[PDB]
């Protein structure tokens, strides 16, 4: 019942209730709680996720020490959630030297050179995305962005990792499509996870009953799906193909190889489509930003020319529109690290087992670093204004050795989708569009109502 930790230390924060802690304050969500705590407590504050003491830091020097400097020795592991089970072998969940092994062995997969070879693969789905969005625009009916971008994101992740050319939108009942679509992003403010946070003693009980956080139906499917394509489909000798090539400390396990595949699908599907939905909302509400972006795409690629690896990186304003969307809408919301030993960083003392939190959303909207944070201004990320942006304040893909391994991959496929979509179409606010768009009160950064926009074809 550790509740007098921040009182003894002299760190401010909200008054905790027995057993529950400060979970009642989450009725507004993770984002609204951090924004309110940052304004009344200041630079450093502490709260309780049931019985778990969580310390939040906002100083850039402290963030650098937690994420970059004292990473390998002190802040190596993330917060342990519900009954993970077999999936404990996944890069994002794995802790200590186990993670070090999986990081080094999976680092050459996300190289700049290997990303060039992945470019023509996701390019064929860019045409498919345009082909599918054409029929939805020809009708004149309102277009649901998450379904269109989701279907695109679904066939992009499956294609990069062994065959599966399957048109996800036109084939919604394919064994691969339907099962991978069931992989729902974990909401940590739902009744299940709230019970796990308040009662951590339930985790060993659920682990012995084989009750897993990840759905049993999909995990059993993907394990046998990966097993058959590795052998039965391609037995003849000449992300999955890159992993088979890798199969100091190697020894890649077949069970671990399955866990890594589920993670790339999980991180790929839900996140890419959610960011792509947020960006198109901002481009429709600001037609001047959309026109300027469409003028830049045509300047680099004349007469609807297909994009390439070197072409994507050349576009300045495209990067500015992506960066400003991720600024206003960081899908991660928070950056957490567990303190393993009693140490002190930049004067501030950190005990043991205390979850060190970095409130990305709150820091991304801090008036001390951003001029008019509520407003969407891509001009912040221009060659002249980019110097003013602190790399430890703006963290959409994190920082240090435990940062996003697929940040270059996610950016590449999102921009490639944006290029094709804006080359052939113009986006305008529909009759039932929420202006201003209000975020969900749950544990997921997504809109309250799905983003619906009227899509007009660029001269059919
Ligand atoms: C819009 C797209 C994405 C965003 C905004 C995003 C964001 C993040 C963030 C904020 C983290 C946490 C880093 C930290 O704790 O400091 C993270 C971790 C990670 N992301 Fe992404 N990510 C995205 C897409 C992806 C994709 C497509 C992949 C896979 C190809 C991926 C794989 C990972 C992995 C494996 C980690 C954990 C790294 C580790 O513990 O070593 N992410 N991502
Ligand atoms: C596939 O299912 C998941 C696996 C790991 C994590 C995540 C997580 C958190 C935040 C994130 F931002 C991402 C993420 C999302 C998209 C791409 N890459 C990483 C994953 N990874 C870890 N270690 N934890 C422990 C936690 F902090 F208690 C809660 N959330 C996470 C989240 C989910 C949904």
């Amino acid at each position: 019942h550790s509740h007098g930790l921040f009182k003894k230390l002299g760190i401010p924060g909200p008054t905790p209730l027995p057993f529950l802690g400060n979970i009642l304050s989450y009725h507004k969500g993770f984002c609204m709680f951090d924004m309110e705590c940052h304004k009344k407590y200041g630079k450093v504050w502490g709260f309780y996720d049931g019985q778990q003491p969580v310390l939040a830091i906002t100083d850039p020097d402290m963030i650098k020490t937690v994420l970059v400097k004292e990473c390998y020795s002190v802040f190596t592991n993330r917060r342990p959630f519900g009954p993970v089970g077999f999936m404990k072998s996944a890069i994002s969940i794995a802790e200590d030297e186990e993670w070090k092994r999986l990081r080094s062995l999976l680092s050459p997969t996300f190289t700049s050179g290997k990303l060039k070879e992945m470019v023509p693969i996701i390019a064929q789905y860019g045409d498919v995305l345009v082909r599918n969005l054409r029929r939805e625009a020809e009708t004149g009916k309102p277009v649901t962005l998450k379904d269109v971008f989701g279907a695109y994101s679904m066939d992009v992740i499956t294609s990069t990792s062994f065959g599966v050319n399957i048109d996800s939108l036109n084939n919604p009942q394919d064994p691969f499509v339907e099962n991978t679509k069931k992989l729902l992003r974990f909401d940590f403010l739902d009744p299940f996870f709230l019970s796990i946070t308040v009662f951590p003693f339930l985790i060993p009980i659920l682990e012995v009953l084989n009750i897993c956080v990840f759905p049993r139906e999909v995990t059993n499917f993907l394990r046998k799906s990966v097993k058959r394509m590795k052998e039965s489909r391609l037995e003849d000798t000449q992300f999955l193909q890159l992993m088979i090539d890798s199969q100091s400390h190697k020894a890649l396990s077949d069970l671990e190889l399955v866990a890594q595949s589920i993670i790339f699908i999980f991180a790929g599907y839900e996140t890419t489509s959610s960011v792509l939905s947020f960006i198109m909302y901002e481009l429709a509400t600001h037609p001047d930003v959309q026109q300027k972006l469409q003028e830049e795409i045509d300047a680099v690629l004349p007469n609807k020319a297909p994009p390439t690896y070197d072409t994507v990186l050349q576009m300045e304003y495209l990067d500015m529109v992506v960066n400003e969307t991720l600024r206003l809408f960081p899908i991660a919301m928070r950056l957490e690290r567990v303190c393993k030993k009693d140490v002190e960083i930049n004067g501030m003392f950190i005990p043991k087992g205390v979850v060190v939190m970095i409130p990305s959303y709150a820091l991304h909207r801090d008036p001390k670093y951003w001029t008019e944070p509520e407003k969407f201004l891509p001009e912040r990320f221009s060659k002249k204004n980019k110097d003013n942006i602190d790399p430890y304040i703006y963290t959409p893909f994190g920082s240090g050795p435990r940062n996003c391994i697929g940040m270059r991959f996610a950016l590449m496929n999102m921009k490639l989708a944006l290029i094709r979509v804006l080359q052939n179409f113009s986006f305008k606010p529909c009759k039932e569009t929420q202006i201003p768009l209000k975020l969900s009160l749950g544990g997921l950064l997504q809109p309250e109502k799905p983003v619906v926009l009227k899509v007009e074809s660029r001269d059919g």
